[PDB]
């Protein structure tokens, strides 16, 4: 083996915290959350790992809501249960430095953008003309 280079998803990579949420309610909502979902999955304040292994990017979410990790390649689509208990298809790129993660489900479609502000990591995720904006610092 040799120590391979680094790359620009090196900048999410680390452990993040969530500190503010705008809108999350009303973007679950849309998404098709139910009620008692979306009241505990609301005050999670979890952490979020991010790290990369070669080709492969794992994001680990721990909560007190329900963890979940996914590992993937840019580009190649992969089955993912969400927080919520969806079963998607999922599909993550990079768009000019930002994460792109498209969920899609029974014929419905949402984005999950994540990218590098100062010092934090800021999270917007968009159905259907709602958005929510998620800001995680360093833990
Ligand atoms: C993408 C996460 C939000 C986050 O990581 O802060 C999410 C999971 C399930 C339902 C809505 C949102």
């Amino acid at each position: 083996q040799q120590m391979g280079r680094g790359s620009m998803c090196d900048a999410f990579v680390g452990t993040w915290k969530l500190v503010s949420s705008e809108n999350f309610d009303d973007y679950m909502k849309e998404v098709g959350v139910g009620f008692a979902t979306r009241k505990v999955a609301g005050m999670a304040k979890p952490n979020m790992i991010i790290s990369v292994n070669g080709d492969v990017i794992t994001i680990k979410s721990e909560s007190t809501f329900k963890n979940t990790e996914i590992s993937f390649i840019l580009g190649q689509e992969f089955d993912e249960v969400t927080a919520d208990d969806r079963k998607v298809k999922s599909t993550i790129t990079l768009d000019g430095g930002v994460l792109v993660h498209v969920q899609k489900w029974d014929g419905k479609s949402t984005t999950i953008k994540r990218k590098r502000e100062d010092d934090k990591l800021v999270v917007e995720c968009v159905m259907k003309g709602v958005t929510s904006t998620r800001v995680y610092e360093r833990a």
